[PDB]
C-alpha cells in the first residue's frame, strides 16, 4: 500500500502471537518496541534517540507480521514511548520513501 | 525520487542559506534542526522520544529545500543528535511510504 504521512503511519502488526500497532519510522535504524516477553536468548544494549538513552533488551531472529507482509531480525524491547519499525525491518518488506 | 532504506535516509537540504544533510523521518512529527540563526520571533517547546525531552525553538513559516523540494512550515531549533525532517514538512513535497 501507499501511505500519506497527513497522520502518523500506525501499522497492525503480529509478533509474538499477540496484536499491535507499531510506527513506521525511516529515522529509527533498529526495529524497538515496548515492554513484552519473547523468545530465545537476548543480550543489553542501548539506544539512543532525542532525549537520551535508554536501556534495550535485543533480540535476534523475531518474527514479525507488519501488515500482512513477514519479516525475521533484530527486534529491540525497551522503556520506547511508541513501538517503531525500524530500517532493520521496512527493508524486508520492500517499503520505499517517494516523492 | 524512490529512496530505498538500506542505508540512513539523507538527504539534501537548503535552509537560511545554508546546506546541510537531513534524515527523512517519518517516525517524527515535526522537523527538528540542530543549533542555527533563523528569521523571525520564537516560542519555547518540549519534544520527546526515545530517551526523554529537550528544550527547542519553534520558528514558524520557515523555507526550506528538501531535495530541490521547497516547502514553508515549522522548524525546531535544538539538541537533537540528527537534523530530522518531520511529517509536518515531509507531506507538504508529497512523500508516502510505499511497500
Ligand atoms: C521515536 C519516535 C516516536 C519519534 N522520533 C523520530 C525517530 O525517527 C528518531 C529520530 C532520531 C534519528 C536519529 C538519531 C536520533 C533520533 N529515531 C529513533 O528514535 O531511532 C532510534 C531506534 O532505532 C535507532 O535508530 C536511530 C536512533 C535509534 S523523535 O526523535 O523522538 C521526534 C519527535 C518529535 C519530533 N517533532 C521530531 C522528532
Amino acid at each position: 500500500p501507499q501511505i500519506t504521512l497527513w497522520k502518523r503511519p500506525l501499522v497492525t502488526i503480529k509478533i509474538g502471537g499477540q496484536l499491535k500497532e507499531a510506527l513506521l519510522d525511516t529515522g529509527a535504524d533498529d526495529t524497538v518496541l515496548e515492554e513484552m516477553n519473547l523468545p530465545g536468548r537476548w543480550k543489553p544494549k542501548m539506544i539512543g534517540g532525542i532525549g537520551g538513552f535508554i536501556k534495550v533488551r535485543q533480540y535476534d531472529q523475531i518474527l514479525i507480521e507488519i501488515c500482512g507482509h513477514k519479516a525475521i531480525g533484530t527486534v529491540l524491547v525497551g522503556p520506547t514511548p511508541v513501538n517503531i519499525i525500524g530500517r532493520n525491518l521496512l527493508t524486508q518488506i520492500g517499503c520505499t520513501l517517494n516523492f
